[PDB]
């Protein structure tokens, strides 16, 4: 089957996005990679295939990092309700920043 | 004489700090390294040796990055009024983030 191209890590990050019902959602990430992320479903029902826009926020020590993102929902786990999402249209510098963030956590 | 330990780059960054007269200062950086930065003097007079606290802000693409910092003024150029500053008490993760930021610009 398909191969994982980007390592996934747990870290202190959140996604803020506008849901299907036009209500804001502020969800903590289950994990992050340079390709996408996962979070637990809440708010309006979430259907794989749907496109969203939001802001990924990371904070540690005295660092705040935010990235505007677009994402597609790829899957929802029918037990845990983990929503697996794929970033769309990241710029090369954005991918590289995410990779730095990820690898710095993996390394630690 | 003393040796430069950290490479310096120009990038889109600013420092926001509270000046000697208790007034906010928002200055664009002349350059940045993992050790410190430079900006052009403005506001209250700035005397080498003095300690300040502030927030270093970086923005590019859809990325916003901010770091709380402490710094000591090391020098003021008597012609250009460039204020050369040294970060104090950075945590290892903060130094590593700055280094990533710097090297990514040098590389480009
Ligand atoms: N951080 C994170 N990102 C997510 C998650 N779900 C989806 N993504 C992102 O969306 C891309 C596509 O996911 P996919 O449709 O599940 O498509 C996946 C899936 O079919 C498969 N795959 C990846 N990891 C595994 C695995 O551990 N086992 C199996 N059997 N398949 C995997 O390879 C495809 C490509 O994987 P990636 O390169 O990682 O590319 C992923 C990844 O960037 C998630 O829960 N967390
Ligand atoms: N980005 C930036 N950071 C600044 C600036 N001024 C001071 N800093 C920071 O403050 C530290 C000490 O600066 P210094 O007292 O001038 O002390 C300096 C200075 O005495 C000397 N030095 C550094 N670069 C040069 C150079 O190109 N020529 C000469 N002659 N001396 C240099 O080596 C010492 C250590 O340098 P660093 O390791 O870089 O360590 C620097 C650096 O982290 C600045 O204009 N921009
Ligand atoms: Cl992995
Ligand atoms: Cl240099």
């Amino acid at each position: 089957e398909a191969q994982r191209q980007f390592a996934r890590v747990k870290l202190p990050a959140r996604i803020r996005y506008i849901g299907a019902n036009r209500e804001g959602v502020d969800a903590r990430l289950l994990d992050l990679s340079a390709g996408g992320f996962a979070f637990t479903a809440s708010g309006a029902p979430i259907q794989p295939g749907d496109l969203y826009k939001g802001k990924m926020l990371f904070q540690v020590d005295s660092i705040s990092f935010s990235l505007e993102v677009e994402f597609q929902v790829r899957s929802v786990d029918p037990a845990s309700r983990a929503v697996g999402c794929e970033f769309q249209n990241l710029k090369p510098r954005e991918v590289a920043a995410l990779r730095y963030l990820i690898t710095s956590y993996l390394a630690g």
